[PDB]
């Protein structure tokens, strides 16, 4: 069995890099641990910077999401007893992000890749990467009892955090950076209308919670909670209580609640690996660096890594310019490292952290009180919320 | 012994307020610990936001500064093998800073009461201050021996961090808000031509560097040191040629060295207490906040609380408005934090801190590659380096 690029991990990276690729030409093959229906399953992301939304209409998959996406051209930030709008629009001349479910986005790649006939292995079991600094790697994986074997040229580990792709780099070729918050997210989906028809980040005192949706009538909602939390321990009502009790009363009072549809908790992390390749393997989003969800950026730097790869690809394909593979991970971190630095600052600023003293807690108060009160504090805000461009290349 | 306005400390907030209070026809006593040489002989602050040159004109304390002052349209800032300018003028629309040291404001505002024939009594040992509360407080000190007393409306702390005033308020009344920071700046005056006509602020591995001036023939060098460090264990040579290893190549390289006039090691620290006053005595200066040198706030932020001291003042004798001074604390603690906020971001980017984790050094490394390289991200910088607009009262 033979492909061009063989690709781990049926998840949104995946599917846009196949995507991508097979419209260029350059067949390529998925494999994935799981079926398309525990897949489909997670909920996570919600917000789309404009970058994204353009590579989806690349790739041709944006006829559901240019009918159904809501753009935002605002979000508002709550703090000490007050709400400030922070104009995206305005603030970083023009762009705006989309509210666009990342189960949609996947359901949309996946339709679209089985229509065009493209290969993708489901069950895929005990994936192993082979000869990566060789001329000819391989990948062998196992399917309903047999072990086979995929030949190709590259390999783009779009695994996630625990894919097996990083995991075959000699860990000495290396560096990990990384950080643990001592909290996490417990988040609650609910077929009820927003309560806004803007995202809502409110930093309060018992902790922080955020107003979100997927649609009119679909919404998502988040509460900081300590790690110790188990899911079982949050019944629908505790929840609808506990978010009331973080939010201002003018919001709360005219929060339509209903019972959960999915609830979940989710540990905040940041973590970055240098370099994001070795040899003829090429890691790509959650496989090679993750963000705490505060600044909406996780699947969102997973295109931006998607869309390098995918463009260097094609210069070596369809140009033979196969040397220029090698910046690859160079061009990548200049992106990753900036959108680490906002998720860090955003999650610094709206939550509340443990054992903190006085000088600290004043200080949080007002790193929101001057970016929230600056014109040029707004800006960075913004300029870094609807996403910082994409580097061109060569 | 009687007065209006009596003011503990002949540093520059009770110099310049007395000043201002004197032009204005409110009598007001300075009473300092120490003699006039002993003032005079404390080197530290270097650079005046455009709010403090303003208020000694106002004072009419202006010719000298006018004169021999540098007006800055800029300053640098190294890190990382480059050196990146940030234009103040052009980013914060228009406002610059000018070098004038603090020995000299300090000659030029004693010389200036001297001419005036305002009271000043140094060498007041042991003084009290009693009747806080009263509608007649009073001030008690030691000249030669014999114990004295002096009767006013109102008194104003301006005794720096370690004074009498800020003891004087019940413990209970204030909040305290405080940070040390584990590093020190080695400071060294020498009468040597600066390296450059604009501030380099340096961040290197080594450890933080600064190369300022007070003149076209004297400058000013600092370096981040550890706390355990002795001044007698830095010879000028030690120093020279640690600050060069500190610098960009190209800077060390026309580095014109020569014996140090003063060597000092400064602690720094963050420090703010809530309220700024207690009955008639009113907090201003480094006796109600400490900021760490890095951002250049410390007697930038004592003009503005003196500012807003004599304007409340001001309205209390002239127009019998004595409820405004109600407001002193709430006014001044609006621009003080904001000026800890920036002091504090300064410091944290530019210094190397004790037992850092690699995200966190990225990090570091990654606020400057972002605020450095961005128009929104300069902006915020250049306007908090100028100073903040005063607010105007009522
Ligand atoms: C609460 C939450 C909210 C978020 N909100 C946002 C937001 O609004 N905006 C935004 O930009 N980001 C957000 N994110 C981040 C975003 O969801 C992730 O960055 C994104 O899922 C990354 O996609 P991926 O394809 O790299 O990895 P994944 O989605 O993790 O997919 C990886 C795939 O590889 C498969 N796989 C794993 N191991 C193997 C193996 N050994 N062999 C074969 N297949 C394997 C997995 O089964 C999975 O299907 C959020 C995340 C969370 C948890
Ligand atoms: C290394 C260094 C660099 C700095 N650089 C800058 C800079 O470039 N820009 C800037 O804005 N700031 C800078 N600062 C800060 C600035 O020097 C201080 O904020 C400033 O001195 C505050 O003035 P002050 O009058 O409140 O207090 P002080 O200058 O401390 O004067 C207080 C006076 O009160 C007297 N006194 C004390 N106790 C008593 C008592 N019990 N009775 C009577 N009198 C008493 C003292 O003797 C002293 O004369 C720097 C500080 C340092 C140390
Ligand atoms: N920052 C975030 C904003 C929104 C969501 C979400 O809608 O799921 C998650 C993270
Ligand atoms: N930030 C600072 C800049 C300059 C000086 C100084 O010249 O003494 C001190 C601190």
């Amino acid at each position: 069995m033979k492909t061009q690029v063989a690709i781990i991990g049926a998840g949104p990276s995946g599917l846009l890099l196949g995507q991508l690729l097979h419209k260029a030409g350059i067949d390529n093959v998925i494999l994935e641990r799981q079926t398309p229906d525990y897949v489909l399953g997670r909920i996570r992301a919600g917000v789309l910077e404009q970058g994204m939304v353009d590579l989806l209409r690349e790739a041709g998959v944006d006829r559901r999401m240019a009918r159904d996406g809501l753009v935002h051209e605002g979000v508002e930030i709550a703090f000490a007893g007050q709400r400030r709008r922070i104009d995206l629009k305005r603030l970083s001349g023009g762009k705006t992000v989309t509210v666009y479910g990342q189960t949609e986005v996947t359901r949309d790649l996946m339709e679209a890749r089985e229509a065009c006939g493209a290969t993708t292995v489901y069950q895929a079991a005990e994936v192993r990467l082979h000869d990566l600094q060789g001329e000819r790697p391989y990948v062998t994986f196992e399917r309903d009892g047999e072990r086979l074997r995929l030949d190709c040229d590259y390999i783009a580990g779009c695994d996630g955090f625990h894919g097996i792709s990083r995991q075959s780099i000699p860990a000495e070729r290396l560096k990990v950076f990384e950080r643990v918050y001592p909290f996490g997210w417990l988040g609650l989906l609910a077929d009820t209308p927003p309560v806004s028809h803007e995202l809502i980040y409110a930093n309060h005192p018992r902790g922080f919670a955020l107003c979100s949706q997927r649609s009119a009538t679909r919404s998502r909602y988040y509460v900081q909670v300590p790690l110790s939390e188990k899911v079982e321990d949050w019944s629908d009502e505790r929840f609808w209580t506990e978010l009331k009790a973080r939010l201002p009363s003018e919001v709360a009072e005219k929060l339509v609640t209903g019972p959960s549809l999915e609830k979940s908790i989710a540990p905040l992390r940041s973590f970055v690996v240098e370099p994001m390749q070795h040899g003829r393997l090429f890691l790509a989003g959650d496989a090679a660096h993750i963000v705490p969800p505060t600044g909406a950026k996780g699947l969102n730097l997973a295109a931006s890594d998607v869309s390098t790869l995918y463009r260097l690809l094609l210069k070596a394909y369809r140009e033979g310019r196969g040397e220029l593979l090698e910046r690859y991970s160079a061009i990548c971190l200049r992106r990753i490292w900036k959108a680490e630095r906002f998720s860090w600052w955003m999650t610094s600023v709206l939550h509340r952290f443990p054992d903190t003293d006085a000088f600290s807690q004043r200080i949080q108060q007002t790193e929101l009180e001057y970016y929230l009160g600056s014109e040029a504090g707004l800006a960075t805000i913004a300029e870094n919320y609807v996403g910082l461009p994409y580097e061109e290349i060569e």
